[PDB]
Order: structure tokens, then sequence, then C-alpha cells
């Protein structure tokens, strides 16, 4: 069939994949839309990337559903490694598989941008769009990456759904993934890394399921950052470095069997009235060192809640930080901080820390209930509405 | 090699896959059936289509192991949104990437039947056949999709053994999924919406994983059923609108770390003695109006559970339905009913209603523990044969 | 591009695939050096397998960063029914799709061996070599696979980063794969059954993350075995026959909402001071007699731990053994043994058997929480040491 292209044996491309991918991406979606012409005759395309080094200068706009754009692989290599390294005898020193290095010169900051202009109620949403299998790479940039080098991997910008996002790998970017007004996302079994930021789900969101990643995003940004987002469904990830999943008045999530560490405080934060939120069966570590900041300091809460009637069950919260480290000095620092907000939920969750350390209730807060989730040493009720089953201790 | 197939270049086919490729991939099952001929002369074959919408117009019939049939994507679009909706200058109309339209002319309601005749000790059972990433779509439907418009995307109706069913997209079709007889599928990171039910298992099945999923079949049918399945796995998966989850004598089931919401009662339903199943770490939303039905009534639970030594652990309950369209009127809505059973275990759930809801226990219920997962105000214990340790709401 | 190779229709070739895969698979990687000749210049390559039967006579030897080895699907067959079955009228008896019939004549033990010589700091490590959809297939072995036939599918013996294994299949392997010194490989959706260890993370590893596979692999070895292991996250998985998750000093895993199931002792053991690991919406299944083995007797626990400051929650164990077959015989048999260390924490627990069952706390153990996770009848604490909460029993 004609729906099927290979950015390396398309012979209409009037410059080469390896010198300027995105222009021939860009002259493969005018084919598209040459041949695909009316409401019933435009079933997509597949666009494969075989394994090479592609440099893309031109940003590439898709308004074209079901466009799946395929590759040979995720192709991660530690830049942030490669660049504190003594790398002369490195057998490779870039990034592989099928491999962009994003390097506009064309005055636009992503590589990718999906986006419709129109009203979607009048000329459609953008559906099911299949980014598979292929590394996007910023090529240079500096901790924390953010500003870092400004470059944006994937940006979707007009309204969305059932995209999907699958076995990507994405480095050194200062914002991985960007995906404005989506409802059901698909962001699964990719390797993020290295990146300023790594999902962030803008505007509003329905029913995103973001499952089974590496989120290895630093500390500047967001691990997944959601505003406006309903029925989030965040499961099967490792999320290292700079754990931050920040929902801003995001409700109804799922939040569940997770490895989440950080170096940092706020590794999840359910912000301006973000509510009815379920944090279950998560292992949960802070350390300190690799990198710092006082973006937040340790009173913030390794979970900060603010917002009413969410659930914290059966998680594991270990704390390894230096005292000397610990700010504000002195103080001991949050594991969890109900900032506002009622009838939140704590229970049946392990605090293991290295200093005392306390889950603390704010004194604006109501009707918080605390059982089984914190010693009496480790509760620090600023209101007496509160009720506490306390987890045994001497 | 001469085991991979595309549906469109194929040279053997003698109609057009977009006419009926339901007749070119018969038609190249009998070209593999003619090159494998032996017990160990059958290793399979790939068959891909490309994108393009193809009517189906013959049911296909696979009854051979190994049979990888692959497209380029899921190709969702909502046919519900557009058949409610003002089209014209809609950029596209139709589902899309590898877009099969399920227009059986055949007499037979499904597009694949994957079966193979005799006694699965004499002939073997049906192994590793794999559906990736292909569009099934019913092309015309209406809520609740049930009757509907008959039409069945996959139906496995002979024993099978580790089958796979990944990355698709079915839509508008009275069933999307149904395996009977399975050992070990994996039905995982696919999208199936505006469908009457979206997986059944049907006849028994052991240690079905159903992972990563989004499904949104409507309120007629089941989200997930499956009846005498032993030891299924359920997690990670979004499941919306009318999300029903019905076991039917199933046991050791674990159904962790799932999205969970419907419009409708019967979230997750344990019927028929279904014992020793573990419900843990799941939100579940309760909320109306998105259709329809007096399937059930409030009283059915979200959570229902008939059977013994079921496990209810770490869950958030969030109800919100207007007190108007509760029914029965007047009454409290029932978060968890634990109609019958022997030794189930709920502790450390949160409740959150928009008004009073209970944990109830029938009075056929023995030894049921309800720790840390109801007020007093939110258990209605109508046996004393219950173990209480409430949640606490008074200071 | 020159960066993809089909096994069977390169020219390079000298020798068939068909007769010997592992000869042809390591002519194209001397291909591959042979094009990619520089640090800035070696993007990697493809290699297809299309579904067919293929023989591997000689060891791969990968040394090749992104590489790509993939097939038409996972291909499992139950070579363990076969070979109990009379299977003259079967349609087939050998495991399909793009499948590997590993036949060493080299003396090695390994299919693929992925190892890069020299210090990784000096000449890098092996970066994101993927293995995805086919079938690694040992032929012939008998339970329980170990000392078997001694064949290993896959064995990364270098230090190696973000490498992904993904929707195989792996069958009658002694061992299916191993992986030294792994930092956050990717082990996703593969079906690995009828093997002696199914996955076994050597050396160190961090963060590794094993996903939505099927562990079926037998009592002799390990589901998963990892040593020096930080950040292990276990989750989505079916693990069954020989449930058994072996950590060695390892630390902060999140084991997580998998469907677990042995017909054995040792589902999760946390041995050699494994501390601060997170157990939590499991369904634990402990039965009887699919195999019989006393590597371990029924005190060891189905879950064992020796270390500190792990977290055991919202899990359901079920235990149905017969009394006849408990060893030692007239014990009670052990459901979670805190073998050594500090501050365990169990909480929200289901424990369910057929006979007396119980959470033993060794007489060394220190300030052990076990919280509504066992009645009074359920608790066997040997040291006064400890924190009880009982999951209520008495009216």
């Amino acid at each position: 069939a004609d729906t099927v292209y290979d950015v390396t044996t398309w012979a209409g491309a009037t410059v080469s994949p390896y010198v300027d991918i995105g222009a021939v991406i860009n002259q493969i979606i005018a084919d598209i839309k040459s041949k695909q012409t009316t409401q019933t005759t435009r079933p997509g395309a597949v666009i494969y990337i075989p394994p090479g080094h592609y440099d893309l200068l031109t940003r590439v706009v898709i308004d074209v559903s079901f466009l799946q754009i395929k590759g040979a692989g995720h192709g991660f290599l530690s830049e942030a490694i490669r660049d504190e390294s003594q790398t002369g005898s490195w057998v490779e020193t870039l990034p592989g598989a099928s491999h962009i290095r994003v390097r506009n010169n064309d005055g636009h900051n992503e590589a990718f941008l999906v986006s419709r202009t129109g009203a979607p109620a009048t000329v459609g949403r953008l559906n099911s769009i299949v980014f598979q299998d292929f590394c996007l790479d910023g090529v240079n940039a500096s901790k924390p990456y953010l500003p870092g080098n400004g470059k944006t991997g994937i940006s979707f910008q007009s309204d969305n759904d059932a995209v999907r996002i699958e076995g990507m790998g994405f480095v050194y970017l200062a914002h991985a993934l960007i995906i404005k007004g989506a409802d059901a996302p698909n962001i699964t079994n990719n390797f993020i890394a290295e990146c300023g930021s790594s999902i962030e789900l803008t505007g509003a969101s329905q029913v995103a399921k973001i499952t089974n990643n590496f989120l290895i995003s630093a500390w500047a940004g967001y691990s997944i950052f959601a505003e406006n987002a309903e029925g989030l469904q965040i499961s099967g990830n490792t999320i290292l470095w700079a754990c931050n999943i920040t929902l801003s008045s995001g409700n109804r999530a799922s939040i569940t069997s997770n490895k989440l560490l950080s170096n940092f405080p706020s590794q999840i934060a359910l912000l301006n009235n973000s509510s009815e939120n379920l944090i279950s069966a998560n292992h949960f570590r802070r350390v300190h060192g690799d990198g710092t900041s006082t973006r937040f300091d340790d009173k913030f809460g390794m979970v900060h809640i603010a917002g009413n009637k969410n659930t914290v069950t059966g998680n594991q919260f270990s704390f390894d930080v230096p005292s000397q480290n610990i700010t504000p000095a002195g103080q001991d620092p949050t594991i969890v901080l109900v900032k506002s907000g009622d009838n939140n939920y704590l229970a049946s969750n392990h605090i293991t820390s290295n200093v005392a350390a306390k889950v603390v209730l704010d004194a604006s807060t109501t009707a918080t209930r605390v059982l089984h989730s914190a010693t009496t040493a480790q509760l620090d009720a600023l209101t007496t509405n509160h009720f506490m089953v306390a987890t045994p201790s001497h």
C-alpha cells in the first residue's frame, strides 16, 4: 500500500533525512494530505525511521489523525554521564537506534508540534496519533536542563483523543512531552531521562494513562505535571532522581504501584484543591545529594496535600537525609503535609526515616484521619480537628 | 522468508482486501496451510495490514497456531460523539490506522473466529496467536450497543494457550473480544470503547492477564466478564463509562492498581461463590447521567460480593449521584454489598460520598471483618456475625 | 537504509539461518561493525527474524549498543504438556513464531551473550539493546529444568544501561534471562515458562523494572533473583507454578500489584539484610502438588524476611496444602516468617488457610508491627519485642 513510508527510501524528499529529518517528515505529511483528501478517506499512514543518526533542523507539524511514527527502539545513552567522563575510548558517545538529534534552526523550540487549527467541534480533534520506539535527543544540555537548552520533544497543542506515546526514548530536552487538552492519552513503556520535565498534561485532561515508564527528569521541573486533570491513572512507573508528580486542580486520580524516588521534596503534590485522589501501594524514597536545590524546603512534604478527601494507603515512606542538610535548619522534615482541606485519609503507611520526621496537619485542615500511618511521635497536628489511631509505639 | 504477508501486496489474493479483507486473510491462511503441512513444520506466519479502510464481508477462521495479524495502530475515533454531532467540517469521520470495517454478509456475526475442531487432547490447542495494533469497527451502532448490531470483533471458541491481544482498537461492536477456554491469555495495552462488552472470558479460564487497557464499554454488558476464572490478574487498567468487572465463580483473582469509573452500580461483582479474590489499591468513582439504566439499583453496590474470603484493601470509593437520581428513592446507596459468604475482609478503604452511603452486610454473611473501612454511620450490618473496627468519626 | 537486516534475506550470510541462526547473526554483527566504525557513527541496527524454525548452533555475542533483534511473537507452546501427552494427531508439536531452537554445539550454555570487554568507564557500557517478540526454546528438558539442559536464553555479562526485553517467549531453558550489572533494565510483557529460572539480576543492579510478565519457572530456581539490587520495581506480573522472588541484599524494592502463585514455600524471600522493601497489593496463593520438593519446608514462609524496615500491606495470603503434605509433620505452616531484623511492618493483610497457619516472629527480631494482619491465633511471636493490633476474632 502507499500508506507506508521509510524516511530513508522515500524518493519524494528534497533533502536528506540525515541532514534534516523534520523537512523530510513534513514533506511526507504533505504527500499524505495530497492523497487522503476527504472525511472518509483519511485512514493515516506509517512513517518508519530505521536506525541512524538524523538531524532535525525544521519543526514537524502534524495535523493528521492516525499517523504512526515508529523506529527501532528508545536508543538511550546517558549524555549526563558522558559529559562528566573521559570518553576518548568509549565505543559510542551518542544515543542511537532511530535517533533524532533535535537541532532546530527554524526559530522554533519543538521537534514535533501536533496541532490542528480551528475549533475541535467544527474541524474535529486529532485522534490516535502514535509515536513509538524512537529517540528524541537535545544533543547538549546542562543540569537541571530547565531552562536548559529550551528544547521540546513532542508538543500537542490542540485537543486530542486516544493519542499514544510508547517505547520511546527522550534525553537532554527541557520538556520531553507536553500534551495540551488530552482525552484518554496513553503514555506507556517510555524511557525519559536527563530532561528538565518528563510529562506535562497542560490546559486540561481526561483519563490520561501513564504506565510502565522510566521517568528521570531533574529538580527544576516535573516528572508528571497535570492541571485541570480528571481521572489520571499513574501506575507501574519507576520515577527517579527528582520524582515530582504535581496535580493542579486534579481530581479522582489513581496513583498506585509506582517506585518513586527523589533527592528533593514534593514527590507528589496535590495542589489548588486537588481532591479524591488515591495514592496507594507506592514505594517512596527521599535521599539527598544527586544535585541540590532550594526550590522546596523539607517542610513541604514528600507528599503535599491541598485539597479534600484524598486517600493515602499502603505506602512506604523511606527518608534518608543527613540532619545537617535538612531545611529549615533544626526543623524536623515532613513526610506528609496536609496543607489544607477536609476529610483527607491516611491509613496503613510505614514511615522509616533516619531522623525524626512528621506527618503535619495544618491548622486549617478538618477531619483528617491518620490510621496506622504515624506513631504519636510522627504526628504534628496543628488542629484538634483530626482523628488519630496511632501506629503503636513506645 | 515466505512467512510474511501484506494483505495489499500479496499476489495470491483473488479479491481486493479493501473490498473484503476477510476473504484475503482466509486465502492467506489457506496458502500457509498448503506450505506448512506437518506438526514440526508449522511455525506460523505474519499478516501485516497497512493503514487503510478495509471492509470485511467474510468471517475469518483461524485454526493455525502462532499467527500474527498486525497493523499500524489502534485507530480509535469516537463514533458515539460523531453520531451526536454536526460533522460536516470534521477532517475525519471514521476510525483509522489499519481499519477493518466489520460488515459481514455471510450470515456470521464475528470478524475473526479463532477455532479448531476436535478434542484438544487429540488435535492440540491453538497456541500464541497474536493480534496487534489494528482497529476493528462495527461501523454503525446505537447505545448501549447490546444487543446493538450483534457484531463481534474477535472470538476464540476452542481451547487456547498464551494468546495475545495487544495495542488494538475496538469500537462500535456488540462484543469486542470473546475468549472461551483460555489459558494464560494476555490482553494488554488495548483501546476498547463504545462497545456493548469489552472482554468476555467464557466457559472457563486460567491465569488471564488483563493489563494497561482502556475499557470503555456501556451499561448493558461487561467491561470484563469472566466465569469459572482461576487466577485472573486485572491491573493498570482505566475502565470507564460503565465499568463492570463481573466474576462468576471466579477465584484467586488479583484486581489491583486500576482506575475504575461507572455511571451505574456493579463496578465489581463477585458472583456465584467467587472466593479469595483481592481488590486492592483501586480508585472507584460512581457518578450519574452518562446514560441511564435500571439494570441495577443503587443498593446493588459499587462492589458486590457473593463468595468467601475476599479481600478489599487500600481503595478509594468516591460516590457522587444527585439524591433525586438515587434508586430506591430515599434509601442510602450501598458502597460495598457483602451479599453472602464467609470471612470476607475489608480494611483501610476510604469512602467519600455526596449523601450518606453504606457498607451493607447481608444477614447470611458470617465472620466479615470491616477494619478502618467504614465509620459507624457507614456500616449497615444485618447480622451480629461480623467484626467492626470503625473508622473514627467522633472526637 | 542499510541498518535493517532480515536473517533470511541478507545476502552476506555464508550459512543458512535455519541451520545456524547464531552464525548468521554473528555475521550480521560483523557487518555492522565494518560499517559503523567511530564513536559518533554507531547508531546500531535492526535484525528481523521472520516466522520460522531456526536452529542455533553457535553462541551469539553482542557488543553493539542499540541493536534490536525482533521477531513476530512469543511463539509459546507447552513442551511440558507435549512431553506427557500422546501427540500423534496434534496439529503442532513445536513452539513457533520466530522460533530459535537453542542447540549449541560450541560447549557454551548461552544462546545469546551480551558482553563488551574492558572497563565500562574506559570503553562504555552496552546501552539500550532491545530483544522483542521472538521465541528462545531449549528443545528438550525435564522438570524442574535445573540442572536440566544447562541452556541459557539471553545472558548480559558486562555492565549495561537501559536494556529492554519485551514480548518474548522463553521455554525449556535452564535460565531464561540473566542480566549482570544492570542499570535501569526493562523486562516487560514477556512469556517465560517451563524454565529452571526466569529472571536473574546478578552481580548488582539499579532500578530494574519487571512488569506485566508471565513468569512460570519451576521449583529448583527463581522467578526473579536479584542480588545487591537497589530500587527494583516488580509489578503487574503473573508469577506461577513455583513463584520465588528472592532478594539478596536488595533494598528499596517496590513489589506491588502482582498475582503470585507457588506449589512451594518462599514466594518472596528478603535475604541477607534486605531492607525497606514494599510488598503491597499482591495476591499470594500457596498450593501443593504441581511437582514436589523439599528445598524448603513449610516453616520457611510464603514470605520470608531477613532485614529491616520492610513493609507488607494490603495483600491476601491464601494457603491450601493438605495437612498430610505439610512439613515438618505436625507443625503449623508459616505465612510470613520474620526471621531477623528490626521495625518490619505488616498491616491490613488477609490470611486465609485450610489449616492453622501463622505469622512467626523469630526470637531475634525487634519492633515488628503486626496490625490487622493476623488474628491472635495467626500470630506465633517468639519474642515479646513486637506490637500486635490483632485482626478481631472474638465477640
